[PDB]
């Protein structure tokens, strides 16, 4: 299984957010931690991408944006399992020193979303999904929204994606003699991945109008972070950058 081979391989391990959960929870320490958060997981999600199976293919300047589109949903899709693996959805895992119970999930402003985020987590075991599914469905995730004036080499990018889909099929096809049932597993997967979109999307909203008034409420947006909320994100908001939905 060479193609699970490389996604095992090249999964990023455990990424703390070095939130001090000795203090009282606030509005400005837990929205900074998510922040600084974001941005150490950004850093393992470029080293992961890059490595990906046929990612090189595709013209740098694509590549940096399809990373910068879709880190957001990665982080969603990735917290989601981590939440159903290590505390049955109980809480939503962000990272181990950054785990939100309801309190949590109020303070932060975020509640709607992390809401959204808890039943995704709950999704993984509902469906069953395998390490495997999981694995493969979030490498397609980072192939799942583009920009509608098209990325720099479109074909290659279809390919690629195209490519990602088979293995997808492929994985759903072993151990499964029955069509109708890889149809219905394909149904499964596809609906749990557009589920991802309007979820990311609602965080997108909350960051960017967070990061627009961030002065008003005490909250520290690493530079990289604010460079890609104000030039990335509000293409995806304005509609020049859509996801692509299975439905
Ligand atoms: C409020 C915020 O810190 C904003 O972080 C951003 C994350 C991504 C973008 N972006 O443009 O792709 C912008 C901002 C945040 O949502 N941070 C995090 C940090 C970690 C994780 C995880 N895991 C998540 C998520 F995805 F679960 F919601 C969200």
């Amino acid at each position: 299984p060479i193609f699970l081979n490389v996604l095992e391989a090249i999964e990023p391990g455990v990424v703390c957010a070095g939130h001090d959960n000795n203090q009282p929870d606030s509005f400005a320490a837990l929205l900074s931690s998510l922040n600084e958060l974001g941005e150490r997981q950004l850093v393992h999600v470029v080293k992961w991408a890059k490595a990906l199976p046929g990612f090189r293919n595709l013209h740098v300047d694509d590549q940096m944006a399809v990373i910068q589109y879709s880190w957001m949903g990665l982080m969603v899709f990735a917290m989601g399992w981590r939440s159903f693996t290590n505390v049955n959805s109980r809480m939503l895992y962000f990272a181990p020193d950054l785990v939100f119970n309801e309190y949590r999930m109020h303070k932060s402003r975020m509640y709607s979303q992390c809401v959204r985020m808890r039943h995704l987590s709950q999704e993984f075991g509902w469906l069953q999904i395998t390490p495997q599914e999981f694995l493969c469905m979030k490498a397609l995730l980072l192939f799942s929204i583009i920009p509608v004036d098209g990325l720099k080499n479109q074909k290659f990018f279809d390919e690629l994606r195209m490519n990602y889909i088979k293995e997808l099929d492929r994985i759903i096809a072993c151990k499964r003699k029955n069509p109708t049932s890889c149809s219905r597993r394909f149904y499964q997967l596809t609906k749990l991945l557009d589920s991802v979109q309007p979820i990311a999307r609602e965080l997108h909203q909350f960051t960017f109008d967070l990061l627009i008034k961030s002065h008003m409420v005490s909250v520290d947006f690493p530079e990289m972070m604010a460079e890609i909320i104000s030039v990335q994100v509000p293409k995806i908001l304005s509609g020049k950058v859509k996801p692509i939905y299975f439905h």
